[PDB]
């Protein structure tokens, strides 16, 4: 019952350090470049990933979509002491592997994991665990997800102006609705990071989405 998800675990555990995320971060990547792909990964998408965290310091950090945790190993080592990470993921398995993933690079107390479907977690953030707003979200889950989670979030009050949004894979393979409103709403700031896929030889990007506040009614 073996998958490509417990083979990058296994690789890591095998070859990088405990409690050494860095050394977690490079295993993966050297994993994913020369046995076999693997899914939201790329330490050329991990280095703008870096700078948003280093620029912006949140002290609460959404991730949609952990996958095997490379992301969440990613932010959660650059976050303050006090400074937590939520990460949504709606494969159970997925789950327990990201888990795996941030207890062997000694994060798992900066870093609560919760399996289920975004649009269902989303609105229990407040109630269940804690969040007055947060600081920053990541999106990397489905992509026409991107559009209605971000409503669904400043719908559920968890997001203020100056909270960052930073949208994976935006351009391949696209998310062109979420990319629309962000750009064209005045509640979305906007920035573009391309970042080269040097295997499948194609540009993609990240989108940083600064949130204004809402939109506000005519007078
Ligand atoms: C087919 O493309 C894919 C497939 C899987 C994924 C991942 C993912 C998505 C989610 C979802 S989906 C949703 C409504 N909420 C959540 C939390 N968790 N993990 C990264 C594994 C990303 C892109
Ligand atoms: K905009
Ligand atoms: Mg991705």
């Amino acid at each position: 019952g073996d998958t490509k998800e417990q083979r990058i675990l296994r690789y890591v555990q095998q070859n990088a350090k405990p409690g050494d995320p860095q050394s977690v971060l490079e295993a993966i990547d050297t994993y994913c470049t020369q046995k076999e792909w693997a899914m939201n990964v790329g330490d050329a998408k991990g280095q703008i990933m870096d700078a948003v965290i280093r620029e912006y310091s949140p002290s609460l950090v959404l991730e949609l979509g952990a996958y095997c945790g490379y992301s969440a190993v990613r932010m959660a080592r650059l976050l303050q002491p006090g400074a937590r990470l939520l990460t949504m993921e709606i494969n159970p398995d997925c789950a327990a592997i990201t888990q795996q993933m941030l207890n062997f690079a000694g994060l798992q107390d900066k870093v609560t994991i919760l399996n289920g479907a975004s649009q269902d977690l989303i609105p229990q953030l407040k109630k269940k665990y804690d969040v007055d707003t947060l600081d920053m979200v990541f999106l990397d889950h489905w992509k026409d997800r991107y559009l209605p989670d971000t409503l669904l979030l400043e719908k559920c009050g968890l997001l203020r102006k100056g909270t960052v949004l930073l949208a994976d894979n935006v351009i391949v393979p696209g998310t062109p609705d979420f990319l629309a409103y962000v750009r064209g709403s005045s509640s979305f700031e906007c920035t573009h990071y391309s970042s080269y896929l040097e295997y499948m030889k194609v540009v993609d990007g990240l989108e940083k989405a600064i949130y204004q506040g809402p939109s506000s009614p005519d007078k």
